């Protein structure tokens, strides 16, 4: 059972819960390949394995295991995947199981709230047209006007012997990136592929820096259709600075609700591969990776000119004083929209909390250290000084391949 | 299958075949990750020996030469009459280079070819050794103009006790436990600070005060030696336009000389070998200034900066962390002291991996380590992935000998 130390308390605690860590990670003890984004890749036997091992971790979150219930719903479960190879989650199942995954997601810092999530059923869903509807459903209620309320949208569980429910889109909410003469780009660098397939599948492009994306949709073994998300449900914060008043003529904008459509989601062996989830963004990831990625929008030079920065030489610290204003702007910009943010010290003073929680209810976290870690002041945050053990439980969000 | 790596900000790709070759093994298993953890006989010893000689044999190009066998012969030789065997001069060298090399949490490995080996295998006492040490730091310091060096001590043998460095580096400030449980000086150095006193220190009472050596010869308690101040080069911190900021009275000093690792090189053992280099000026701007558990000024410096410092979305932290360190650089520049940014250290870094790339083909990084603990993915080495994996010649942890 591994230790671990918190270097700026001194505290110890061990982490039981890793024993139980399904699936194998990428590292080895001759090499560590913890700091790799995608590793590796990308039977009824083993079906009910999954499955039994999900039901049994619900009943015993709800105190009753080995109840009346618990061995009714595990013969049901058995009897179904015998009849049909797969089997179904009743809805309250499916709650947990989306629940379980966020908590169970090393990457996320956000995890405290993972609680607090609310569960769309579209598992009834079978065309296009109102997978979209859902989706819309979906951005309003979650956008909620800008008080922003986390929730997850889950579509059909993919059946062997036809084809997957998939969102082409990564996010619900993407600005478009378009391929110049140059090479170079316009819009966000990030999106330029799906920028590319919305054009071949018809969509008209736009001339600017902030077009929001058109959703690429696609229903079992039927080619995506393109859809268009009328403008009022697509909430966005025009960024100002509070005391650089300059800031606002640069027409830097950002989007209210962060909404990850393009990974699998996992349940007791059910895989459901359109399951669209959102929360609330940390300003870190707006104005630091967003905005200041050198292959994304790249702005951090163009703001040091404007605050008269000496870009001449690297130990001004010029990248850091703009880096900085430019997360002061995202959250500033969002407060005075009345939009719900989170500032990267708030967050991961309550990512310690969940530690502290989530240590009395299951012996330990799973966390991945570089990805709690904010990309900028790291050590001026606890996480830094706290040690992690990264591994694997189910239920969970995998990646998976993009469907073109 | 060797490891595929990616930089994400340009698109390259290459393998690391290096990682194959790792000698020893980490923390982590295909169960769980542990790479964020601080601290995770004739035959093996021969084995070793084997190893390196057959390393040193080729950076020379003389791999399968007669030179090369017969070294080999006698190391055998020399193992089986004597339990042990021997650097030559022309191999300490190359293997504290390699040493440094091999060490995945260093950023400043591009200069890993620069490094001043001294050699003091033939020490015989604490007294030599204090003698051995400030030569050192004379010519690592170099009134400002700062070079690469390390001064190697004798190998761990049977039947003698070792040469050990108590202090973690040749300069550290004192920390005094008040007993409100507050701290005065640096309370990383707490430790060292009693021990000195106990064997016969008469301590100080302000925050800066250069600590005594603590140097143990073989079967010998340690020996307290008192650094003479015209050696310990320091530079008082004060900041381009925050003028307030020099009268908080801090000061760093130049020469980061890390004294208690363990050098280990061909299955030998050099459990004193202290080396140094020159400050990243994140070390000590925003790790020992502005750490709760070190001197911890983040929120003084901030109050002084007339910050918001009642809402964390202010990013007061932030601001004034960026200012101590433009503080730290500045101070550095103008004493004339050699200091390298965290934008240059990691760009340099990132040559290395190229160089290290076409060379061996891959490179050891800790990629938790290699990024600065302010502004990470403002630097290249945020976007690079990496593999982690242990060789040798190497710098090890080793217990402290009380
Ligand atoms: C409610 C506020 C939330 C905050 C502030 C938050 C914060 C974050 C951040 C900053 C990341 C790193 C993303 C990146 O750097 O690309 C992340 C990753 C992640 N989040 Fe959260 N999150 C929140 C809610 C959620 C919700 C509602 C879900 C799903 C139900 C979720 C699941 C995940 C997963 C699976 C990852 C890993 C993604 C990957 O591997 O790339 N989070 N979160
Ligand atoms: C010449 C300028 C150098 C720079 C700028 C530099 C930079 C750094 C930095 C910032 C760290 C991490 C420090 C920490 O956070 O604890 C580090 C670690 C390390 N360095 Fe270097 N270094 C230099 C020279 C050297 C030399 C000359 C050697 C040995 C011959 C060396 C060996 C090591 C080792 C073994 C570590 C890992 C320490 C640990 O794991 O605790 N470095 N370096
Ligand atoms: C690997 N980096 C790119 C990336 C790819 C994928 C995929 N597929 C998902 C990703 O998720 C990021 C994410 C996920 C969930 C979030 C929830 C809330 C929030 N504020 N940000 C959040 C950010 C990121
Ligand atoms: C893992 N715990 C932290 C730590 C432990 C030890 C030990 N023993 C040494 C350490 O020193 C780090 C180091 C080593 C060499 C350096 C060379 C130059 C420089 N500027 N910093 C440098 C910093 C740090
Ligand atoms: C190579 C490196 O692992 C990669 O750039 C990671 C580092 N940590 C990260 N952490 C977060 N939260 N998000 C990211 O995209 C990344 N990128
Ligand atoms: C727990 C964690 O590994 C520890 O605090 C590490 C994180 N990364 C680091 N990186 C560097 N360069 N130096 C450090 O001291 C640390 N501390
Ligand atoms: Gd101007
Ligand atoms: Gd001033
Ligand atoms: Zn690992």
């Amino acid at each position: 059972f591994p230790r671990v130390k918190n270097w700026e308390v001194g505290s110890i605690t061990y982490d039981t819960l890793s024993a139980q860590a399904q699936q194998d990670g990428p590292c080895t003890p001759r090499r560590c390949l913890g700091s790799l984004v995608f590793p590796r890749k990308l039977a009824p036997e083993q079906l009910l394995s999954q499955a039994r091992d999900f039901i049994n971790q619900y009943y015993s979150s709800i105190k009753r295991s080995g109840s009346q219930a618990h061995e009714q719903r595990l013969q049901e479960v058995e009897a179904e995947v015998a009849a049909t190879g797969t089997y179904q989650l009743r809805e309250s199942e499916l709650v947990f199981g989306a629940k379980q995954a966020w908590r169970n997601a090393p990457r996320c810092v956000g995890r405290i709230q993972w609680g607090k999530l609310q569960v769309f059923d579209a598992r009834d869903c079978r065309s296009a047209q109102e997978m979209f509807t859902y989706i819309c459903n979906h951005i309003k209620y979650a956008t909620n006007r800008g008080n922003l309320r986390s929730a997850i949208t889950v579509f059909p569980q993919r059946c062997p012997g036809r084809g997957d429910f998939r969102i082409w889109n990564s996010q619900l909410v993407r600005y478009a990136g378009y391929r110049q003469q140059d090479g170079s780009v316009r819009g966000d660098p990030a999106n330029v592929e799906i920028t590319e397939l919305c054009i071949q599948h018809g969509w008209t492009p736009g001339n600017g820096r902030f077009d929001v994306l058109p959703l690429l949709l696609q229903a079992p073994d039927e080619p995506p259709e393109l859809f268009l998300l009328p403008p009022e449900l697509v909430l966005e914060v025009p960024l100002e600075h509070p005391t650089l008043e300059w800031f606002a003529a640069l027409g830097l904008r950002w989007y209210a609700l962060p909404a990850v459509s393009n990974m699998l989601l996992e349940i007791g062996g059910l895989e459901f591969p359109a399951a669209p989830f959102s929360g609330w963004y940390m300003s870190t990831e707006i104005g630091t990776r967003n905005l200041c990625d050198p292959h994304r929008y790249n702005i951090l030079e163009d703001v040091a000119v404007c605050m008269d920065l000496d870009t001449r030489t690297t130990s001004s610290l010029w990248k850091d004083k703009a880096a900085v204003e430019i997360n002061v702007a995202v959250l500033h910009s969002y407060q005075l929209a009345k939009v719900t943010i989170v500032d990267h010290h708030a967050a991961t003073a309550s990512f310690m909390k969940h530690l502290e929680n989530e240590q009395k209810a299951r012996g330990g976290c799973p966390a991945d250290w570089a990805w709690i870690v904010p990309p900028i002041s790291g050590s001026l945050t606890p996480v830094f000084h706290q040690e992690m053990v990264n591994y694997f439980l189910s239920p969970a969000f995998r990646y998976q391949p993009d469907p073109w």
